[PDB]
């Protein structure tokens, strides 16, 4: 099927530069305290979504709706919550109505991690479909210097067998290759163009957190020696050492 | 070797009478904030001397007591709970001598000896038997669906991937029931003594669920040919019904 894009927050210098792994952007503070109002009943309203919005935008002639702000204590926006909940017809309601991608809450996580973390609501089927829509946070990197796949070792290493995460890394890069030979269509840019294998070994797959870890380090410690070997043929470097100075092939990976 | 044996978390009145099965202890409701924030802490040092680690941690957080039992994350999950989903036997071993709960479910009544057989984590670390002899106390709890640690074990069986760790957990398990009668007991128990192979048969081998399903009923709906002949082969009663009439002999279990 056609990969629905949205071009609303992808730009500046974050859609044309050689692509690069960048840090999420910082959550939002907007002041206006009317717009965050007309927000706020905007999502009580949610719990067709063109109704919907008519409604609350004749409510609240005055301000226009501002979906990037954040709306709870850790600095959940919008698309987190809903992102969180796997409610994918909302999510790409959000995204086509302004909710920015490259936001991060409070750590610094995005969306996208918010889904790897939520391992209760999603599918092996949900979590792929999530990509065509929030791929553009596979290049966004948290507080700690994590990306998505420090994120999605340390999930799966800590959780069961019952838990969808333990494919998330086949899936996502089975969809790199996959959308080599998909057509794009409104609701290509820098990413969904230079984001291939060769990009992701050279950018993620060795990436070094605030601690020096490499996902392979992490999932080296863990003990799931089937992530390990996933790693491994993927292509990562066991001889990368943290901080501490230890490597994967201390703990016999490698 | 001998079992190093704790009673900390061993007063109830309910061990004493002869030794039945046991709810897993409710998820404690933590009152002081700050206690949590200082676990969290204490427990991330921890995944990124343990005597050193401690001095360390009651330093930057002068002003808490450290509490090793209260829930650290959403789930319900403590540190032990996490700690042992991962097979870090060494952490184990001294959080339990330091006072940590083992009889704590999370907020499915899940104990942390759960979490070792719904990961591949403890077998691919050959971790497990060893795991035995500072958690068998977790061995007679079942949690909110009244599921013992065999209903556990034999759902993961049925997880792609988990066949193999589910064999060797439910025959490390009765193994380890019957070889520690010959084992030395030096206090680093009523229960220790009282559980032997009568009782895993009479209490656990074909104890049934709160939908009145046994492990091997379970076990026959799945299919798993491999897992179904060992509980067979252990005396499981493929005769023993659910609350839908259904046995396993109705699956060809038997």
């Amino acid at each position: 099927g056609p990969i629905i894009t949205f071009t609303h927050d992808l730009t500046s210098d974050f859609l044309s530069s050689p692509l690069k792994i960048m840090k999420a952007l910082p959550s939002p503070v907007v002041n206006d305290n009317e717009q965050k109002m007309k927000l706020e009943a905007f999502l009580q309203r949610l719990l067709s979504f063109d109704s919907l919005l008519q409604e609350v935008n004749d409510a609240f002639p005055n301000t226009q709706l501002n979906l990037n702000i954040p709306v709870d204590e850790h600095g959940n926006t919008p698309l987190h919550w809903l992102t969180s909940i796997a409610n994918l017809e909302l999510v790409k309601h959000l995204v086509k109505h302004g909710s920015n991608r490259l936001y991060g809450d409070n750590m610094g996580e995005s969306c996208l991690v918010k889904a790897v973390k939520s391992v209760n609501n999603y599918d092996s089927g949900t979590f792929e479909a999530l990509l065509d829509y929030l791929y553009p946070c596979l290049i966004l990197e948290d507080s700690m210097n994590r990306t998505i796949l420090h994120h999605i070792i340390i999930t799966s290493g800590m959780t069961g067998c019952s838990a969808a995460a333990k494919y998330y890394l086949d899936i996502l890069m089975g969809w790199i290759v996959k959308k080599q030979n998909r057509p794009i269509q409104s609701g290509k840019d820098s990413i969904l163009e230079n984001l291939d294998l060769k990009w992701i070994i050279a950018n993620m797959l060795n990436a070094q957190d605030s601690n020096g870890d490499t996902c392979l380090n992490i999932a080296a410690r863990l003990g799931n020696i089937s992530i390990v070997d996933a790693l491994l043929d993927y292509g990562a470097d066991p001889f990368i050492a943290n901080k501490s100075g230890l490597r994967p092939v201390d703990f016999g990976a490698g």
